[PDB]
């Protein structure tokens, strides 16, 4: 069973413009991701200080960086809080919506798309490298669930029932074609180094087989 629904304008908006303008500096979209996934592994750490049954669905904190070739996706694994079905439904775009607002006035002033993840909205710099965005995320207080969007205006989620992930969130990009450096290990490193180097949970780049 599948559900699709609509953004709200203000996000397709947002989608379309991280879409459609030019701009080179792409690989800021590894920094922004990497940077949602500590602070979900810092939330869960945080909750877990009084109640540590928090971690009975995991005791480990980590980011993952898995690079596929084959299928041409690079994922981005964390074991941090994960989300629910109102967060990826309402409550991410509720918050998004006036960080987009406040976004789109600074670039108006003079900002650039780099300066997204100021304004809470770095998730959506995903689409600077990506056509597909597949979300698989489980929280403790619900089940696995997986997110998808090409953008276009519409997302859909269903329930997951591939393999269980105790809790956290894998973000899996499908790369555009002319966007396949960000599968090279070299890249990815030197992305890691220069933009997540004092990130505080251990950063595994895999190697592909
Ligand atoms: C990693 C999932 C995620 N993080 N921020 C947002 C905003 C809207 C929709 C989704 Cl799946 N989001």
């Amino acid at each position: 069973e599948v559900e699709t629904f609509a953004f709200q304008a203000e996000i397709a908006q947002l989608m379309s413009l991280i879409i459609n303008t030019f701009y080179s500096n792409k690989e800021i979209f590894l920094r922004e991701l990497i940077s949602n996934s500590s602070d979900a592994l810092d939330k869960i750490r945080y909750e877990s200080l009084t109640d540590p049954s928090k971690l009975d669905s995991g005791k480990e904190l980590h980011i993952n960086l898995i690079p596929n070739k084959q299928d041409r996706t690079l994922t981005i694994v964390d074991t941090g809080i994960g989300m629910t079905k109102a967060d990826l439904i309402n409550n991410l775009g509720t918050i998004a919506k006036s960080g987009t607002k406040a976004f789109m006035e600074a670039l108006q002033a003079g900002a650039d798309i780099s300066m997204i993840g100021q304004f809470g909205v770095g998730f959506y710099s995903a689409y600077l490298v990506a056509e597909k965005v597949t979300v698989i995320t489980k929280h403790n207080d619900d089940e696995q669930y997986a997110w998808e969007s090409s953008a276009g205006g519409s997302f859909t989620v269903r329930t997951d029932t591939g393999e269980p992930m105790g809790r956290g969130t894998k973000v899996i990009l499908h790369l555009k074609e002319d966007q396949t450096e960000y599968l090279e290990e070299r890249r990815i490193k030197e992305i890691v180094k220069k933009h997540s180097q004092f990130i505080g949970y251990p950063i595994t780049l895999f190697v592909e087989k």
